[PDB]
């Protein structure tokens, strides 16, 4: 859509904080970007949960986006936390909005200059029932309750999708989520608002290790296969379901098996996708519901995620229920 | 540390083909602005960038050109040395979801390794061990690639002689190592993955690694799907034959230089039977399946599609 970002956000119904902060954000996401350009694969010394050695460019994303919090330009956010550190630190006692987010997504791909990216949910105190209480303010919240939400690509160019949600009943109305492009400039546009068809040709299985001990998992990957389903995978989140927006179609599966538990933090990467992948037309699930409406029960909380085209989401849900 | 001037010397380059790389390197840094500053589309932009600098003065080191778009020898300089082939702008179905794409270059030269010019035919029944050189650049966050030199005459690659490349200043490449890639693989990359549905073997392969836990790592581009296993320093990378799912990778514009650069990092390379740097050209649009990486792996595929070849 030709009008500006900012236009755009507040016709979606964000005030101008609201606009300000998420054009703030992507600007410090902008600066991820020139980090990621100049900054070869050098190792701090200290692999991360998956054992993927953490390179200096993640601990350079992670000081950009809250050393901005922490500043006096980033006056409007009340707290931050993040995959390094996931419990809430305070930022200016009179800030609105708490931001939980994963600075740089790909730990195993990155060093092989394969696409990359940022995840961030943003909540806002007196908003959809978050009221400040410290340490536990975003306990048994669900993604419903997010305000916005936003992934960056990083890649030969930069991109991204962005979602507001402020209607009073959390209603997400399919087509409001916002495809972004960053010029070589730094400022953001909006290419399009992009729709997940209802079909899927592409299919992107993730934790694929968790079909040996899931029949499920393992006939739909079988199926997608035997009808010349399309696979793109490339292990970095971020890109791998940025895809089924640009296509407007496809489906990335995610799911938990007792050998292979679900390894996606909630408040770090799931629910910031959900809620634009729903503003998009796309279905979530963890397979019971929709990742809008599963309460985090600790900020550590991991979940399976499965989203993008309506009716695969559907055949996922029928298949598991009819294998078992 | 050594610049790449010193480092593609040490491998057997002369001045010459140490200029023709880094120009070509160059023109690629030009395409990573490409792809960075627009949106013409990308991959015409890239084909023009490369025919205008081979076409250019600047260029007269190339005796004559050809690339996917235009796949005819096609003489650019009479006193030219070099005969290039390209792939532009590869990944074509991934480029619009901002994932890494990248480009391909094999490098021959008159007088080298028996090739001499014969005008438009002077690649037919040519093998890649003749090839002198052969690069490929990926287009990510970075701006990343790896380089081989094939100056030893017989043209038997030597296993670490594989140049990985990272660009500093637009269109600079400093080296980030020497890749040896290990006879084991953790990951495995099915390209043309339909083919398994008419090619029993293939199927059995994949399961078989879902099986035993490989690591799954398939973007749809070509050039970043081998770069990982440089940088990984183990891997397999599969795009094998069907009836009805046929060959889909150009010999002269996609394998051979793919080919070159694994070999030359250890790794090593199938068409089903044999190494893709021993398989004659037939046609300037000879397609050819491609497996490479991690010698175990080729070797697993090899005795696979012989045991149950259906």
């Amino acid at each position: 859509a030709l009008p500006s970002l900012d236009q755009l956000l507040k016709e979606q119904g964000a005030d101008q904080t609201l606009t300000d902060l998420i054009l703030a954000i992507l600007d410090r996401c902008g600066k991820i970007a020139s980090a990621l350009q100049g900054t070869s694969v050098d190792k701090v010394g200290s692999v991360n949960e998956f054992g993927d050695e953490q390179l200096t460019v993640d601990v350079i994303a992670e000081n950009l986006l809250r050393s901005w919090a922490q500043s006096s330009e980033g006056s409007a956010v009340r707290a931050v936390c993040s995959e390094e550190d996931i419990h809430l630190q305070e930022c200016h006692k009179n800030g609105e909005f708490i931001l939980c987010w994963d600075p740089l997504d790909g730990s195993s791909i990155i060093d092989c200059n394969w696409a990359v990216g940022s995840i961030v949910s943003i909540w806002r105190i007196g908003h959809h029932g978050v009221q400040w209480q410290g340490a536990d303010t975003l306990i048994q919240k669900t993604g419903r309750q997010q305000v916005a939400s936003l992934i960056v690509v990083y890649g030969p160019r930069t991109t991204g999708v962005v979602a507001v949600n402020v209607d009073a009943g959390g209603i997400v109305k399919e087509g409001t989520a916002l495809d972004l492009e960053m010029k070589d400039n730094g400022k953001f546009i909006c290419r399009g608002k992009p729709i997940i068809k209802p079909q899927a040709k592409i299919f992107s299985p993730a934790n694929l290790r968790a079909a040996q001990d899931l029949p499920a998992y393992k006939q739909l990957i079988e199926f997608w296969m035997e009808k010349r389903y399309t696979l793109r995978y490339t292990g970095g989140l971020v890109p791998d379901v940025y895809q089924i927006f640009v296509k407007q179609q496809g489906v990335f599966c995610n799911p938990a098996s007792k050998a292979a538990p679900a390894k996606l933090r909630m408040c770090f990467e799931v629910l910031a996708i959900a809620l634009v992948v729903e503003a998009a037309g796309g279905r979530t699930s963890n397979g019971q519901k929709s990742l809008l409406d599963v309460a985090i029960e600790h900020m550590d909380h991991r979940s399976a995620l499965c989203c993008g085209s309506a009716d695969e989401i559907k055949r996922m849900e029928e298949t598991f229920a009819a294998l078992s």
